[PDB]
């Protein structure tokens, strides 16, 4: 059965076969949409048809479907399941794993990037220190003085489930967030409960507006250990604005490498636990959301001050007016100082080239409209015209529960 | 069965039961969300029928009473003889409240019971829909000072004698295509604006023409009628700094009227509804001004502002979208013709889920509509988990009758 989308600005229509090679479920039911609900051990029984299907992907990429070489490795992955619960994958079905979840990842609008990866496979790692040395090396690489690189670095998979690699950080760099007595917070909110751990695992805070997290690193499901990202490893961006002097008097930066720590990587039934992953920002991601959402640094009002607007009336769009100031100057700030930055406009174009690129040559292409329209100015994004498809595919990254909530103190 | 929404900002949470009672399906499965899609007889009336008239007996506290059973008997022999049924004036008031009540992509809900209906079901021909719809212009514009209003025209029969309101709203402006390859006026309406001129409308040929209407009784071919201009309440617009803003020539109509769609109360069919409430600014500011499709004036007002237009990372077009939306509210708020702002109805609308949660167990709400189309994020609503879901009496779409009609 075909499926079309419409784009309702260009009128241009496409056909999506490839929702049929769809597994997983949506949330979704024929009498009930789920679309913005934001979350709506295996054993030899379930892992071996995951294994089959994984390979005949892969197998059927590099066109050796149905080849000696095809039949051979599936039989080989047959027999290490059945003999030892489980299977080891090749260098290169873990790096086209990664792409391919990537690729998949249908809440991301920066797909068009999706087989420049740089893929570090750190499955040999044993403890927490060498896992800090893997994420250094990874930062570094990422970062490259300020023309960042996509990467994703992989620890070893799942066993029982008892034995799990964890990056406890839900990013490898953020700000810690402090809350008062008087019900005020200090730094980034988002992160208050983080932080307060690493206090309690004996981190010394600096206790300051923008204080960068240490590592919290659990290996072989031993309890995490604290580590210092070394700070010349830390690329930051003071904010100022091309125009108002006072901006930069606002006190604010940011750091330059976005790199999801906290995610879950599942390829051929195998679950990588430990996956960081970093690109490069879109300039709304710290303009819009880390700026001005109400729960995070929450700017608008001071910034609106600051403007001399009109605030004694919503209807006046004082935050409206402030809140696209502020995106100018995360924008102007970054691309001075030479750090990648994508707008929101130049990233949502690149986007639906990608995807009519995809449904040419792949039948289709997962998305998510809830998650990829910019959070302002939607309309003017060609995406808020475009109708999207959303479905799970496999190889694919996956939310998994905040391990402090799970983890088997052993003291 | 019991499902949870959660307000990421807030930290609220609310159960919805109300899902329970949805009969019609969203177009998504287990294997696929098709939440960003536009568009995704006697035997069948009883039920139908029943279904509606056990919720209105409810609804005024008589369920299971002597009056339900034997207004369920009434209509059950009805449908016996004539095919279909005749609803009461109660019933109709009541069906058309649920009906946007049940709408679940209209953020302007709050207000669902204060909606004046007008019974136009003893119409007849496009002469007496010209009547009533100058009226129901007329009492909704109230000078300014707005009223939610719709007029219900006969419901359908065999299909063949449809009344139809040909027109997307009652008041829109024209498009032409010009010489030069580009739009004068609004190209949304190019179609319906040779459909007019090809029935015989005079146009003016200008960039803000207000539409005839083109109205069709009883299967009958449609018959165009001006509006009285003096029941046309525009707003001429212009900025509270920038002097230059009022040059631009711009001016938009203070009356929202949906007229395209369809009613559908216990199984009946109105497939002539036209209803009206009023702007969110964001409609006018936003969408009809600044979608590529549209008026497409942003160029035109980053021009005047002398923004940097080299690069999309100025943000000249966020720059310039928010000017041109101030212009707009100040425009309508300093002619007193009602008018909300997107920060303040999606406020509203988050107090009216949490009514309806506790007292109706739930409020179907579409995401994807809700979240105004700029600034989204800083509004509460796109922080608000919504559950999506298609409950009855409903407004439905319907194609365009010119593609479908038999002259
Ligand atoms: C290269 C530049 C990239 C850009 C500009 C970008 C952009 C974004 C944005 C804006 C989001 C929405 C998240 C939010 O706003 O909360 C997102 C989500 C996501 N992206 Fe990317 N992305 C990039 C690279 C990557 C890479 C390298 C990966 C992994 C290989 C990745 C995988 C994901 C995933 C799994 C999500 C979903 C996050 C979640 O569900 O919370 N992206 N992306
Ligand atoms: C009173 C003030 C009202 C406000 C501020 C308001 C607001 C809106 C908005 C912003 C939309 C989104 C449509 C778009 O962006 O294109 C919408 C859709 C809709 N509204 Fe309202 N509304 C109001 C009154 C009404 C009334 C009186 C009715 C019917 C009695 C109604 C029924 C609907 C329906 C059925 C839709 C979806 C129509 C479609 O799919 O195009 N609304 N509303
Ligand atoms: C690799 C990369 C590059 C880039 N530019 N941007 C990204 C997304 C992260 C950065 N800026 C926001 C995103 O953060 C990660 C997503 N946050 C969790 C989503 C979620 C799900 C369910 C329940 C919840 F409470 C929260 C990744
Ligand atoms: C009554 C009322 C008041 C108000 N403020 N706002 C409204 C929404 C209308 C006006 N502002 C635009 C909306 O017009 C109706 C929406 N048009 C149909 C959407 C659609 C769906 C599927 C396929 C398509 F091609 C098009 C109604
Ligand atoms: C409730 C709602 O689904 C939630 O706020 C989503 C909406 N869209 C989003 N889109 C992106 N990119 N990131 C987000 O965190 C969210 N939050
Ligand atoms: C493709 C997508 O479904 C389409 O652009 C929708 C998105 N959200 C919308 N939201 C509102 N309120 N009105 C619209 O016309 C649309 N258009
Ligand atoms: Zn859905």
């Amino acid at each position: 059965r075909f499926l079309k989308v419409k784009n309702w600005e260009t009128d241009v229509v496409l056909t999506d076969t490839l929702h049929l090679k769809s597994t997983l479920e949506t949330g979704c039911t024929e009498h009930i949409c789920m679309g913005s609900i934001m979350l709506p051990v295996a054993t030899k029984d379930q892992l071996f048809p995951l294994a089959k299907e994984f390979l005949d992907q892969y197998y059927s990429s590099i066109k050796r479907f149905g080849s000696k070489a095809h039949m051979d490795r599936l039989e080989e992955v047959n027999k290490e399941i059945e003999s030892t619960s489980t299977y080891q994958l090749k260098d290169t079905e873990l790096i086209y794993g990664a792409k391919h979840a990537w690729r998949n990842a249908s809440r991301c609008v920066g797909r068009i990037q999706w087989s420049k990866l740089q893929v570090f496979d750190a499955r040999d790692c044993t403890t927490a220190h060498g896992m800090f040395n893997y994420i250094c090396n990874h930062v570094k690489y990422a970062t490259n003085k300020g023309n960042l690189r996509s990467a994703i670095t992989i620890f070893p998979q799942r066993t029982d489930g008892k034995h799990d690699f964890r990056v406890w950080n839900s990013q490898l760099i953020r700000y810690a967030g402090y809350k008062q007595p008087d019900g005020s917070t200090l730094g980034d909110p988002a992160n208050v409960q983080f932080t307060e751990i690493c206090i309690q695992q004996g981190w010394k805070a600096p206790r300051g507006r923008f204080d960068v997290l240490p590592l919290l690193l659990q290996a072989n499901g031993n309890d995490p250990e604290l580590f210092q990202i070394p700070p010349e490893l830390v690329l930051e961006v003071p904010i100022r604005h091309p125009k108002f002097d006072w901006f930069k008097d606002l006190g604010l930066k940011w750091y330059g490498l976005p790199a999801v720590s906290n995610m879950l990587l599942e390829i051929g039934g195998l679950e990588f636990s430990a996956c960081p992953f970093s690109g490069w920002y879109m300039g709304t991601e710290i303009g819009v959301r880390d700026y001005c959402d109400n729960s995070r640094y929450n700017i608008l009002e001071e910034v609106a001050k600051k403007m001399d607007l009109d605030m004694r009336k919503t209807s006046s769009l004082w935050k409206d007016q402030a809140l696209v100031e502020i995106n100018i100057a995360v924008l102007y700030s970054f691309q001075s100082d030479k750090v990648t930055i994508v707008d929101h406009h130049s990233a949502t174009e690149s986007f639906i080239k990608h995807m009519e690129n995809e449904y040419r040559c792949r039948g289709g292409c997962p998305a998510d409209w809830v998650w990829i329209v910019p959070p302002m100015s939607g309309s003017i994004t060609p995406v808020f015209h475009q109708e999207m498809l959303n479905y799970r595919l496999t190889p694919s990254f996956e939310y998994q529960p905040d391990p402090w909530n799970t983890h088997v103190w052993k003291g």
